[PDB]
């Protein structure tokens, strides 16, 4: 009896494709996945108390340091509660694959009259065919390994996302010879740099040294191709000022000095008058979403050719009425093909941008990332003043992950990084109660390293089971949770509309939120509080010396205004609190915008 | 300007619909159908704190009173999170209608060549669309009360299920004069009593009347149908034995002289034995799951012939090879056309069933439900045991939800119900998590009245974050938990298939649970423990007894049996047929309780 079990070979699989980290939960449909994944010892299975966080800790295990992870799901509940996590996988551009086991292959066909597949069961590819980039149920004993070797190489390639593979009950406890064993023998890697894209770097070039006030806009589309390393090299060589997006502020020095911020909807003054005043543009490995560019591309740098280099053939072209050089093509190959070019023999001379460079970093001393606005409200910690002291208390491997909200907003606008320190959070999707999971992905990717965790009170309660699995496995994240009464980011989008009550964000009109001091100790988590600056920085380093969890409650005003943000339609330099209008008209080298004139 | 808000328009249908409560969590995507709703004061808008709990109240609270309820979500991860929820009324068959938002309209189309839609929208529609009747994105002002009344009743018709009306943005916020709506009608019912369905129906009757041993399995079916006041009246005129489906536990009183409980794979020895025994079975209402008749239909009720009553001619004929009649009937149709043969002039004899009532009672008195296998297992209480106990202290209107685990089992297998009291819980999908937000629903359906949540450490987690919820309403909910060091159920699983040791389903195996009685003071919920039975009945008259919301941990042995339980044995293996139920009675006992004699298989074990 020549056979092995399937799921052993699985299990096997998965040690030779890298992965050690698998998280989950156990069911009838994955109990042989489980059982010859523990036996095996190589890859090790983290258990959640609800799928949607397994399907999120994947995606920052595999930001931190390139390995992929699995989330090992089960029949019906246990693959629809991880859907959350592919979407915003798929819109971040993250790579991870899930391993969803299912009822008995006699009942997983899409034909099947019944509204349910065998005892609780559903056509899990189905449901998540348009938010991941490939789905296949296993159908042949053959083809198990073949499929999750081909779910890893589809989840890597090209532009990252999910991938979903299904393996039934039946298909797990089979026996086959091992010799039987199909493999997936991955197609050869494409070849971007073609005579058309470079000759695209080539019209890149030309605009860079003539450009007198060039912009580079990255992206985390660097990071993902493995070319974030090749930025300092290329600012310094071009003398151009850069932005950084909200998803790559970790990909350089913020206080490099060809680094400027970030710029958007909720971008930096400083930053947006940079952007606005630009003549030309050059975004790479950025996606350039709405909260980036804001509502009009008419209106977005309305001096300057913009170029996009991008992997997404369909991303790269969407702006195509505005942009000029639409650059289909890995965003490392293009780096390295640009300084390629740099040093060539018929390299053209590079103009100087010295005058611009100063005058970016005399926008930077007229608009402080924390200005007079954020001035603390009736004595209250304001969030941005918050986020620059507790900047001062950053590890040199600082790992920042986010919530939404105050700890998104805040963190985003105010937070400087250095190289070895990273900040994850989940943009694409934006969904409430990923700070918690992306720090127990990123703890495990360092082999329980330490993690901050910038979260809220509302997003905490999405997921809060998970401080459960941070006290099981003792954890060193850091748990800063910001009170405020509710969901001040909807308070203020409720109250620019309307002009009235509350309804549906605070306790009064509805939602209320626990004390999670009083629940830390429940969880046998040391808590603390900052209602005051008084404590704040006593505070602060005792929860950087702690070795393993612990709580931090930060009290804001209830209303506290989120600023700069682009409010109601203004253009996009012209960011509430509005700036007098003589001091705008400044500011913008063709004079202010004809909206701004009457607002 | 005659120009109204769509969203308010939104309201007021809501109003004309009877939707006086609406589950969800706010967001950019409906900010403007909160504001219309609470503005209007006629629907109560509760505010849950993750979407999956909203869409799994209304399925409960419609269970209650019959009222439709509406989850609210918005874009994004506010719909991706509400999926499980719309699977399991999907699988249940309990009617709710999702309102979800999203994007602007210019962004919401399939074409879309971009992974998303906007800044963080998706195409809600597609994601369920095989889990749910209708999904509709309304795309003009005017149709949006069209598609939520069109909603609601696809919801209810024929066979009941979840609906998915998705209204962008900038439809919400949209003006149009009131009478450019357009309405929806819906078409006349269908009539079920044609001349072939009326041909069963007497196939049936004859069956019955001449039929020695008869047994009719009824399911909930037949309550959302709205006819489990008829069946009273019905087995006493058939003077036929009856089952219950687990969904269907509380239409009748568990103690009537005719209800016999459960059977199935987890059903109840007596029930199995009745249920096998029979020379007829009319299933009403029930889906007749593979939980219920096992998993080989030649050795369901082997003397018997079976008919089935189902509204869904998938779900009627499924079993075809096996069954006979298979009526495709609304259930209370069904039974009212049986009724009125029964009392025509020209009614047929029916056959007297004397001995065969006799021979059903005696199996309850040879097998009661909770026997010598519910033992109390090395100093710790036995879960079927406590039911028993608890039972006792049912209020006279009681409502009982349960979680899976422990709550499921040991409740279905054990809690007797009387008219006016309830039993729910999601056994379609049979999700973790489902108590809580079960216990919601019911709470809201009754203006916050009292529910008992049976749920169990593991699945508490799923949905912790509603324990927030039920402070912040004061909603009376007494809430048990069966502390078991873990996934008890998976541990019978693995050490069945296995029998090695445990792996992610205790604590030294990478799963464990708070405490949650000290977890219920930080949430500020008087908690109580119950360990022995010294100090049982003294703590259970406290949890009735209070006015708010009440946790109460009962803790058992971390490794307790689930019997009796349709399992696998070692002869080589074999799976027994159903009436042969682990662990395994004596041979000779199983012999004499057979009718025709013990199975081929049964004899070798
Ligand atoms: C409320 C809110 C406010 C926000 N405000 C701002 C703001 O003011 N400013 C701001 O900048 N962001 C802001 N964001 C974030 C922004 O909208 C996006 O979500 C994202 O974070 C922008 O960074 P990114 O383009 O690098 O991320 P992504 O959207 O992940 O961009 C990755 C891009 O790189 C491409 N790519 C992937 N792999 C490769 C590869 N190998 N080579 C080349 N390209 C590749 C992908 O196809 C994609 O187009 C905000 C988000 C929210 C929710
Ligand atoms: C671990 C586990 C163990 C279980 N063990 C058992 C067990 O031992 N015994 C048991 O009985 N159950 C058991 N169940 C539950 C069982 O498998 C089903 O899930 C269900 O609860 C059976 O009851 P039901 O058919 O009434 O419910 P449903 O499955 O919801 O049945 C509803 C049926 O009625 C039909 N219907 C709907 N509306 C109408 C109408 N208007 N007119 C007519 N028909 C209509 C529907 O089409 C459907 O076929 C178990 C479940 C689990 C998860
Ligand atoms: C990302 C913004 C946004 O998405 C948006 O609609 O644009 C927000 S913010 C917010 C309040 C959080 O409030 P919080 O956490 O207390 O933070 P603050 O107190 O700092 O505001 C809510 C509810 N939603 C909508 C939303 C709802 N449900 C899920 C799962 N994801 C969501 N994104
Ligand atoms: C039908 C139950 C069943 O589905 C099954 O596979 O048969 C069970 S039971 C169980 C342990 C409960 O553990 P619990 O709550 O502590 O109760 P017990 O102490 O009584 O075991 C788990 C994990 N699962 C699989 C499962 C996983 N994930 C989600 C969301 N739903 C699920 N149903
Ligand atoms: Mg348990």
């Amino acid at each position: 009896d020549n056979k092995v079990k399937v799921a052993e070979l699985v299990a096997e699989a998965l040690e030779n494709l890298g992965i050690q980290h698998a998280f989950g939960i156990i069911g009838a449909g994955n109990v042989h996945l489980f059982e010859a994944i523990a036996r095996r010892g190589y890859t090790e299975i983290v258990c959640v108390h609800h799928e949607q966080a397994a399907c999120m800790a994947v995606q920052t295990y595999y930001r931190t340091n390139g390995r992929i992870a699995a989330a090992l799901l089960t029949t019906g509940a246990g693959s629809t509660n991880g859907v959350t996590g592919v979407v915003s996988a798929w819109a971040d551009s993250i790579p991870c694959i899930v391993i969803a086991g299912n009822e008995n292959s006699k009942f997983t066909f899409p034909e099947n009259p019944l509204r349910m597949w065998g005892v609780q069961g559903y056509d899990s590819c189905q449901m998540v065919e348009r938010v991941s980039k490939y789905q296949m149920r296993v159908t042949k004993m053959e083809r198990a390994v073949y499929e999750l070797e081909k779910g890893v190489h589809l989840a890597l390639e090209g532009r990252p996302g999910p991938t979903w593979i299904e393996i039934p009950m039946d298909i797990q406890s089979g026996r086959i010879d091992p010799a039987t064993l199909e493999h997936y023998v991955a197609p050869p890697a494409p070849d971007y740099l073609t005579p058309a894209v470079a000759a695209q770097v080539d019209s890149v070039l030309a605009a860079l040294a003539k450009a007198e006030r060039p912009v580079l806009w990255l992206g985390n589309g660097i990071r993902l191709a493995g070319g974030e390393r090749l930025l300092k090299p290329l600012l310094e060589k071009l003398g151009s000022p850069a932005l950084v997006s909200w998803a790559g502020i970790d990909m350089l020095d913020s206080s490099h000095p060809l680094v400027f911020g970030r710029a958007g909807v909720y971008g930096q003054r400083a930053a947006n008058f940079i952007l606005q005043n630009s003549d030309y543009v050059l975004a790479i490995g950025t996606r350039l979403a709405i909260p980036q560019i804001g509502y009009d591309l008419n209106e977005l740098a309305r001096l300057a050719r913009i170029d996009v280099v991008d992997i997404d053939g369909d991303e790269a072209i969407k702006h195509a009425k505005r942009t000029q050089e639409n650059i289909v093509c890995d965003a490392r190959v293009f780096i390295e093909a640009l300084l390629a070019r740099l040093n060539a023999a018929d390299a053209p001379a590079i103009a100087s941008k010295a005058d611009w460079v100063a005058k970016c970093r005399a926008y930077e001393e007229q608009f402080p990332w924390v200005g007079a606005e954020h001035a603390d409200p009736e004595g209250f910690i304001n969030s941005y003043r918050f986020m620059e002291r507790l900047n001062g208390f950053f590890k040199d491997d600082q790992v920042v992950v986010t919530d939404m909200g105050t700890a998104l907003l805040s963190g985003h606008q105010v937070l400087r990084f250095k190289e070895g320190q990273r900040f994850m959070t989940s943009t694409g999707l934006g969904e409430m109660g990923y700070g918690l999971p992306a720090a127990l992905g990123v703890s495990f990717a360092n082999d329980r390293g330490e993690v901050m965790c910038l979260n809220c009170d509302g997003g905490m309660m999405m997921n809060l089971q998970e401080l459960q699995t941070m006290v099981h496995h003792n954890l060193p994240i850091k748990l800063f949770i910001f009170n405020n009464d509710g969901y001040l980011m909807i308070k203020h989008t409720q109250k620019s509309l309307f002009k009235s009550d509350y309804v549906g964000t605070d306790r009064k009109s509805g939602v209320s939120c626990p004390d999670f001091s009083r629940l830390a100790a429940a969880f046998d988590i040391p808590a603390y509080q900052i209602r005051g600056w008084d404590e704040c920085d006593a505070t602060l380093a005792k929860v950087q010396a702690h070795t393993g969890p612990v709580i931090c409650e930060v009290f804001m005003h209830p209303q506290q205004l989120f600023s700069p943000k682009l409010g109601v339609s203004p253009p996009l330099e012209d960011l509430s609190p509005l700036i007098p209008r003589d001091v705008l008209e400044q500011a913008m080298i063709g004079g202010m915008h004809e909206k701004s004139k009457t607002l």
